[PDB]
């Protein structure tokens, strides 16, 4: 992905984002891929614990699923899964101490939903995702620092649907087969608002 950000503004929410990804031209992944996050004012300066994430992620005749590692690697990080199941756009927040199939993660980070969309070439997503810049899982604790003014971040996509798809707490995956990566996703100052706790505030939707 690209390491410098691009700059997005969601029409309907009015949420702006920085922005790295990849094309639908890049050979690193079928279908493209998006990520962006917009965070509290205040978040170059000082580390924020949550942020407003922005998710476009592929379909493959219309299965698939795709994965954020908020730490980088897949291990020792707070995991951020999605996939879509007929109009809903499901997440499973997860943590792995290995390279096998993530558990659920036992902290007390939480997903709520601004918007999602469902076609049959992609899913798309805005959610906030509280208290999830810091994480802790079974002994393993770390996070990333926004007052960096980077976060290194990973991220996967895959063709198959997970199993169990209407139940995040029980979804199966096999490993993700349609590219990967870790980059530095750099932030500058269109990354934080002081439009962000109304922007928070329209994250009302708890989707189960
Ligand atoms: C049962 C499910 C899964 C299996 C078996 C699995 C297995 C693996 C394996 C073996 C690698 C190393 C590939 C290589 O080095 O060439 C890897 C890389 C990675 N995986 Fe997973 N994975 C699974 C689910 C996930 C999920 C849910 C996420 C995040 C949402 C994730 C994020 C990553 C990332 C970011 C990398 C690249 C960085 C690294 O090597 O640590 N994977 N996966
Ligand atoms: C399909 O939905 C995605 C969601 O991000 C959107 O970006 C894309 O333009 C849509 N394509 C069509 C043909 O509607
Ligand atoms: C962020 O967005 C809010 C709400 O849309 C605006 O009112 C404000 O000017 C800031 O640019
Ligand atoms: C959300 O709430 C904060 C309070 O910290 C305001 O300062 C901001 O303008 C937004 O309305
Ligand atoms: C929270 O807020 C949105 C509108 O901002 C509602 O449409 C949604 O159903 C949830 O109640
Ligand atoms: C949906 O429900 C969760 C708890 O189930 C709340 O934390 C969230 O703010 C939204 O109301
Ligand atoms: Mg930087």
């Amino acid at each position: 992905q690209n390491n410098v950000p691009n700059t997005f503004t969601d029409p309907d929410s009015g949420i702006t984002f920085n922005t790295w990804g990849l094309d639908e031209d890049s050979p690193q992944t079928q279908g493209g891929f998006t990520f962006g996050v917009a965070l509290p004012s205040d978040a170059l300066t000082t580390d924020a614990s949550e942020f407003i994430g922005y998710l476009k992620c592929a379909r493959n005749d219309e299965s698939g699923w795709c994965g954020i590692s908020l730490g980088g690697p897949m291990t020792n990080s707070l995991l951020i899964t999605a996939w879509p199941h007929e109009d809903t756009v499901y997440t499973s927040l997860r943590f792995a101490t290995g390279y096998a199939m993530p558990d659920v993660y036992e902290g007390d980070a939480e997903i709520t939903q601004v918007s999602s969309s469902v076609n049959s070439t992609h899913f798309s997503l805005i959610f906030r995702c509280k208290n999830c810049l810091q994480w802790s899982h079974g002994g393993s604790s770390g996070g990333a620092s926004t007052s960096g003014g980077v976060l290194v971040l990973g991220w996967v996509q895959a063709f198959d649907d997970p199993g169990n798809p209407t139940c995040p707490e029980q979804i199966t995956l096999q490993q993700h087969d349609n590219g990967m990566g870790i980059w530095g996703a750099q932030l500058n100052t269109d990354a934080a608002s002081p439009s962000y706790t109304d922007w928070a505030a329209q994250a009302t939707k708890t989707v189960t």
